[PDB]
């Protein structure tokens, strides 16, 4: 109906006893009260530090809130004992109300020392609070045994937010709490706890990927269980895997681009829980995040229509700081939204009127073109339910002086629609890497997208290494390869350590397929370590690869973490070699995340 969105503060920094609220989780019980869990620390630190378990209770619909209730209980006096990062889980055949979060003693998840004797303060603790009267009374049971199948587990901690009870399949009635393990080798993985016999017993299904965290689970319109995962490798996305079983294990896991994460911890719901599987209901996805990729802010909720392939809609509900995000699908059909708005724990309450709408995923293509040309590029539309739209628009966003515009022919009921985008660069265009917003605008609500024109470059893929001094690639891929594939979170690393390598006069060289009229160069650094830095530098050009001319070039560049300009007078070459002659901070290695020849294709 009329677009609703309001929200109040639950926990506010310093009132109500604490100095620190963090880690939202939110919950509905089995009669329609709303339950908001959080952290109180009493030190403004999480886990090992005395922090409490909170909760605040709704029983009309979330409007007004009960008294801040405590559910576990840390100690400040010695010894020191923590409770942290709560996550609800409700089993809506039964009732029970589940509240998972770390019991801290001494250590905290990077702290944390193999074993599951409840009593080692040194072990960062699963446990877990069963109530059986609608979260008013609770029950605690450390679950660190039932859960460490393997002497490696030398750390875990529930994601917070909320879990889930699967309803469709052979398991239907299983309840499941992402959790994050530290693994023998150091290494950070994904594991589902889960209990068929409504959380009497728990036992940790098969873990997954490399740099993982803080991860969620959905079911799919079919069965299959999604998984949405925190990066912490930090590569500004969030990383997916899925399952389809029950002794749980999932595929491998990839990075979603669509899904711009700060590397913090998010939400996936399904926006109607009780659709039947198959139909279009169970197929609609929720989740929130920060959308910014260096900055935990601009929280924005998005919605997928097909189990999650397409992400078409999108809003802010927070453009300001944001943290961590919770939902929760509420009994009147309206959505509850928890979060961290930097003064505590906010509670919001959103419809999807309010959302914008159409699931009208759309692709146009890369564009590649000179400055100065006009390119046509074709759109495809993919249409969902009512939507017969004989009048959609087509905004393009993108620089002032570009003439950007857009057409597509009307949307008919699950159909797929055509139209195109004619781009115009001026001819004083300094060269690619341009991001163009498209917005498809209808009276039933939006659906947008982003492609790529990139102005007077040459083709990657059409590249190749022709030689390099030195490559790490036994400890990390530090490819000379990296620079050549358009991601900036991939990097040429020089041989490092763990083998006592060259030092300085470093270089790359690129066969650019063929000749080609080039006048420049752009690099990235690597974005996430600062050491391995080119300072000074030199370009050469050559075109029978064997013997080459210049220096063509020769500057500094700076600590800039956007691309930098070896500009030259045109000339034709067919390989292109970067000579490193210092790093920006003295220290020996050199690392480039992409290299970028301009010229003509
Ligand atoms: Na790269």
């Amino acid at each position: 109906g009329e677009p609703l969105y309001t929200e109040q503060d639950l926990a506010v920094n310093g009132r109500e006893g604490f100095p620190n609220y963090r880690i939202p989780a939110l919950t509905v019980t089995p009669d329609g009260d709303l339950l908001a869990s959080y952290d109180g620390r009493p030190t403004g630190i999480d886990a090992p530090g005395p922090n409490s378990i909170l909760q605040r209770r709704s029983t009309d619909g979330g409007r007004t809130w009960g008294e801040q209730q405590v559910v576990s209980a840390g100690q400040t006096t010695a010894p020191i004992k923590g409770f942290s990062d709560p996550s609800y889980l409700v089993d809506r055949e039964t009732g029970t109300i589940f509240n998972f979060h770390v019991y801290s003693q001494r250590q905290g998840f990077a702290g944390s020392r193999p074993g599951t004797d409840p009593a080692d303060p040194n072990v960062l603790h699963a446990n877990v609070a069963t109530s059986t009267d609608g979260g008013l009374t609770w029950s605690h049971r450390t679950i660190t045994a039932d859960i460490t199948p393997d002497p490696g587990w030398r750390s875990r901690f529930a994601a917070s937010g909320e879990g889930i009870q699967l309803r469709y399949g052979p398991h239907a009635g299983r309840l499941i709490q992402q959790y994050t393990i530290i693994n023998a080798a150091g290494a950070f993985q994904a594991v589902s706890v889960y209990s068929d016999d409504h959380g009497r017993t728990w036992r940790a299904g098969e873990a997954v990927g490399v740099g993982m965290d803080e991860n969620k689970t959905v079911e799919l319109s079919d069965g299959r269980v999604l998984l949405n995962s925190r990066d912490s490798a930090r590569s500004g996305y969030r990383k997916v895997a899925v399952s389809t079983d029950g002794g749980h294990s999932y595929g491998p896991v990839t990075i979603d681009r669509d899904l711009p994460d700060p590397t913090n911890n998010a939400s996936i719901i399904r926006a109607f829980p009780d659709a039947p599987a198959g139909s279009a209901r169970a197929k609609v996805l929720l989740f929130s995040n920060a959308a910014s990729q260096t900055s935990r802010s601009q929280g924005t909720i998005r919605m997928s229509c097909d189990d999650g392939q397409t992400w078409p809609v999108s809003k802010v509900f927070q453009p300001g700081s944001m943290s961590y995000s919770t939902l929760t699908a509420l009994p009147d059909g309206t959505y509850g939204l928890l979060y961290e708005p930097g003064t505590g724990i906010r509670y919001a309450n959103f419809n999807l009127a309010w959302l914008g709408g159409i699931c009208a995923p759309f692709t146009i293509p890369d564009v590649a073109l000179e400055p100065g040309q006009q390119v046509t590029v074709p759109v495809a539309v993919t249409n969902q339910s009512g939507i017969a739209v004989p009048k959609p628009s087509l905004q393009l966003d993108a620089s002032p002086d570009w003439q950007v515009q857009g057409s597509v022919e009307p949307l008919m009921p699950g159909r797929q629609a055509k139209g195109q985008v004619t781009i115009t660069v001026p001819a004083g265009t300094t060269p690619g890497r341009y991001r163009v917003g498209a917005t498809l605008r209808t009276s039933a609500g939006n659906a947008s997208t982003t492609f790529t024109v990139t102005v007077g470059l040459l083709d990657q893929a059409r590249m190749s290494i022709a030689d390099v001094d030195s490559e790490e690639t036994a400890r990390e891929d530090g490819r000379a390869s990296n620079v050549i594939d358009g991601n900036p979170s991939t990097f040429w690393h020089t041989e490092w350590s763990r083998a006592d390598a060259p030092g300085y006069p470093h270089r790359i060289s690129l066969d650019l397929g063929g000749t080609h009229t080039i006048s420049g160069l752009q690099y990235t650094r690597r974005q996430n370590s600062a050491n391995e830095q080119v300072a000074d530098y030199e370009i050469y050009t050559s075109l029978n690869g064997t013997t080459w001319d210049g220096p063509v070039a020769s500057g500094r560049f700076t600590t800039s973490l956007a691309p930098q300009r070896a500009v030259f007078p045109a000339r034709d070459a067919r390989y292109i070699r970067l000579v490193a002659l210092s790093e920006q901070t003295g220290h020996k290695y050199a690392a480039v995340a992409e290299l970028e020849v301009e010229g003509q294709r």
